């Protein structure tokens, strides 16, 4: 088996990208963040405080007719930016893009944090990570691609997201009409439970590509490219009037700059970030400062490879009995 869905930005600077799934029968359409960084497919739902929700649509188990609680069990997460939501546990019937998994773990919400509240368009979260990641409790879950590995045609997903523009999550497949050249396939470790990798070094704007190692994690879910403060300083030297502020809480730069490409290394391979991925807009509405899209990982404990690197590329994620990670230009 395969799917395909289409996966569309929240907004007009790519904060978060909204993929369409089916939940139930007959089925419920939420759309979902889908999270190469977590492991929980969660929803809003029936059972979520009522002043918890605000515009999002809800997953309602008890119109579902292949819809059965998962007896005694719960869950609770805290995400990278402190968000977090809890609450129990269904199984049903999850179809993504024409891929459909019976018996998948949906976990109902019945608290969610103020920024989930705050944001109408994500009706929940997709974990893509390793399965041991997963906070259900007593009997851990797993994932929509854990589930479904078996039945696919290949035991990868891929993501292809846009800039500015929709994309697309495939699973099963790799398309190869939707990147140039070659793909190249890096190393995973699976020991934090991520999509870890190691670059092999950057470049900044027609800069010299310095060879470095920097471990990282591959993140759908993450809006920003998180790196080594060396590695960030570097980038923003070279934009004037650039600066790292404590009070917004990262790096700033005026909106009237160009700002340089960056480049990763995947192997022998180079991808090259355009500098317009890098520009998120004004820190406040109507400001002439801008937000930076690269910013340190210094306090975060790991890199994050999040989308405004991940868009710039092709990228599979490979679940063979030895995980890796392929990356392609496009």
């Amino acid at each position: 088996s395969t799917g395909s869905a289409t996966t569309t930005p929240i907004d007009s600077l790519d904060d978060a990208y909204i993929t369409p799934v089916q939940i139930g029968t007959p089925a419920q359409t939420l759309n979902l963040d889908f999270d190469t960084g977590s492991s929980d497919l969660w929803v809003f739902s029936s059972e979520t405080t009522a002043s918890e929700v605000d515009g999002q649509t809800i997953y309602t188990p008890s119109k579902s007719t292949t819809a059965k609680l998962l007896s005694g069990a719960t869950w609770s997460i805290s995400y990278g930016d402190g968000s977090s939501s809890s609450g129990d546990v269904y199984t049903d019937t999850v179809s993504v893009g024409g891929l459909t998994v019976t018996g998948q773990a949906v976990e109902s919400a019945k608290k969610v944090s103020s920024s989930f509240t705050e944001d109408s368009t994500i009706d929940g979260l997709l974990g893509l990570a390793f399965s041991t990641l997963n906070t259900v409790s007593p009997t851990q879950q797993k994932t929509f691609f854990d589930n479904a590995k078996a039945s696919l045609d290949s035991p990868v997903f891929t993501a292809d997201l846009g800039y500015h523009a929709p994309g697309t999550y495939n699973f099963g497949f790799i398309d190869t009409t939707a990147y140039t050249g070659s793909i190249t396939y890096t190393a995973v470790s699976t020991k934090q439970g991520f999509w870890e990798w190691t670059s092999t070094g950057y470049a900044v704007g027609s800069g010299t590509f310095k060879s470095t190692s920097i471990d990282g994690i591959a993140d759908t879910g993450t809006t920003l490219l998180y790196l080594p403060a060396t590695v960030v300083s570097a980038y923003w030297a070279q934009v004037s009037g650039a600066k790292s502020s404590s009070s917004v809480g990262g790096y700033v730069f005026p909106c009237s700059a160009t700002l340089p490409s960056f480049t990763f290394g995947v192997g022998s391979a180079r991808i090259v970030i355009p500098g317009d991925y890098i520009d998120f807009g004004p820190i406040s509405t109507g400001s002439s400062s801008c937000f930076g899209g690269i910013q340190s990982s210094a306090g975060i404990g790991i890199n994050i490879f999040g989308d405004v690197a991940l868009k710039a590329a092709f990228v599979v994620f490979n679940g063979a009995t030895t995980p890796t990670l392929g990356f392609a230009s496009k």
